[PDB]
């Protein structure tokens, strides 16, 4: 163990994406990425991409003929997201993050299909999960920056602001940020090594504890833009609110959404409430506009699933530490 706390500015892009900048190669060539705890592999678009991939011409793209550092591989990779897939190849180059510089193993993407990266403002992602969940077995990042014995603890942790022209986010490497939570950290100990999963020990709509009356699990994931559930829970959930289900999302009229009941979410010892300013895309209180809820349903598959996310929605308002060295997620309240 060091004394170095370093820190990644994010931008918030519309309360959904959350990326920061890191740097590839000799001269770094800069990408836009998301430091997701649901995945543990490094990622960005390569220049072995095809043209016809419309979301490859829209994103900045690794070239290995440009960096001096580049060490071949080539291992073929295959990522199977619940929003999609990305298919590429292996390479290892210097990799820079908040003024830390670690030798990493990463994939060039070669196949990566429009809809859903023609929405993606980032270029690629930072798996910040455990090795356990890396596709091909490769050493995660923060693994890396481990080994390097540079961090002050063991530990990494987020911020996500609510949207504006302000500070968007905030991840600190070897520490938290006194200055964007209040009070102390209650730490609930991971089920399990390999995945930042908690049990969660209820979901309730206002007063009754209305899901999970028996036990679930909980997945604290960075990369997720809302709280997701399964498709039973949020039709229960979603019935509960009042809420109709479109293709994609969840609305409500945009008008009836500030007296939308409060949604609690039993962790640990407390209880972590949302109101429906914390849940609801309060875009107008029209009567004639519909309003979209920031949860939504994701039957995740196992061994990981089925299991809630507890994704951008609960973040924004519970500063999250990730705790490697004692394997537990705390959570303090945003300011
Ligand atoms: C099986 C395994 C590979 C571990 O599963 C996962 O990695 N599962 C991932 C867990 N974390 C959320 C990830 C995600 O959905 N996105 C996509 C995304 C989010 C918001 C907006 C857009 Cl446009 C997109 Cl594309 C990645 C950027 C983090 C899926
Ligand atoms: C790719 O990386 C792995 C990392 O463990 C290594 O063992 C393997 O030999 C590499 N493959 C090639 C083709 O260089």
């Amino acid at each position: 163990l060091g004394n170095t706390t370093s820190s990644v500015i994010l931008t918030n892009y519309m309360d959904t994406q959350y990326y920061g900048e890191i740097g590839i190669g000799t001269p770094p060539q800069t990408f836009k990425v998301v430091f997701d705890t649901g995945s543990s592999n490094v990622w960005v678009p390569s220049s072995k991409c095809s043209r016809l991939y419309t979301a490859c011409v829209y994103h900045k793209l690794f070239d290995a003929s440009d960096s001096s550092s580049y060490k071949h591989n080539g291992t073929e990779l295959t990522l199977r997201y619940s929003t999609g897939t990305v298919s590429g190849f292996l390479s290892q180059d210097i990799i820079t993050v908040g003024g830390i510089t670690v030798t990493q193993m990463f994939g060039e993407v070669t196949e990566m299909p429009a809809l859903p990266f023609m929405l993606a403002e980032f270029d690629g992602v930072v798996g910040m999960g455990f090795i356990e969940q890396a596709i091909g077995r490769v050493t995660p990042i923060f693994d890396n920056i481990i080994s390097q014995g540079v961090l002050k603890e063991d530990v990494f942790s987020f911020y996500y602001n609510r949207d504006s022209q302000s500070l968007g986010g905030q991840i600190v490497l070897g520490g938290s940020d006194p200055q964007h939570y209040e009070g102390n950290f209650h730490y609930i100990n991971l089920i399990k090594t390999g995945v930042w999963q908690i049990q969660m020990k209820g979901v309730s709509v206002g007063s009754s504890t209305l899901l999970c009356e028996d036990g679930c699990l909980a997945l604290v994931d960075t990369g997720a833009s809302y709280i997701s559930g399964s498709t039973s829970s949020i039709e229960k959930l979603m019935e509960a609110l009042g809420a109709k289900k479109r293709l994609f999302d969840y609305v409500v009229k945009c008008n009836e959404g500030p007296t939308l009941p409060d949604i609690s979410f039993h962790l640990g010892g407390k209880e972590y409430t949302l109101t429906s300013a914390d849940y609801v895309f309060q875009e107008s209180y029209s009567s004639k506009k519909l309003c979209t809820l920031a949860i939504h349903a994701m039957d995740i598959p196992p061994p990981t699933g089925p299991t809630w996310a507890l994704g951008a929605t609960f973040i924004r308002k519970f500063y999250t530490e990730f705790d490697r060295r004692n394997n537990r997620i705390g959570f303090a309240l945003a300011r």
